[PDB]
């Protein structure tokens, strides 16, 4: 199970409208505990390629969000990248750009904003998985840390 609040959801959405008409690729931080993820903040890393359509891992940012997480103490939860007009799911060859095991890979469609449609696709091996998104009205209870 994956949980974020909407303030995530709003993030992650204004992100995929600022990256307009390129894609909107980025990672998921926060906690995660018996495998499932709570995303306490989202890591906009913004598209390190120049495809409209593909995402980039955006390697360097990957460092930087590292990097942040070790700061705060959160870990990292997945991926998620969205398609400027194009509905979700991972294509063929955007799935072949998959160089993880089983990671989280959240695809947003902005197809229409009235109607965005988010979900978290695991891409395993055998093929690809659906894990669906539970809202949180509230944050973790701020940063936390006596």
């Amino acid at each position: 199970m994956i949980t974020l609040t909407k303030k995530q959801m709003e993030e992650m959405l204004a992100h995929a409208r600022q990256a307009l008409p390129n894609e909107a690729c980025g990672l998921l931080g926060g906690r995660r505990d018996g495998d499932d993820r709570w995303v306490e903040r989202v890591y906009p890393l913004n598209n390190l390629d120049q495809s409209p359509e593909h995402f980039s891992m955006d390697p360097r940012e990957q460092l930087t969000a590292v990097k942040d997480m070790r700061k705060n103490g959160w870990v990292m939860l997945g991926n998620f990248h969205s398609h400027p007009a194009t509905p979700a799911r991972p294509s063929a060859e955007d799935k072949r750009l998959a160089f993880d095991p089983s990671l989280s890979y959240l695809i947003i469609s902005l197809a229409e904003p009235q109607k965005p449609v988010c979900k978290s696709f695991l891409i395993k091996k055998d093929g690809v998985d659906e894990e669906e998104i539970i809202l949180k009205e509230e944050l973790e209870h701020h940063h936390h840390h006596h």
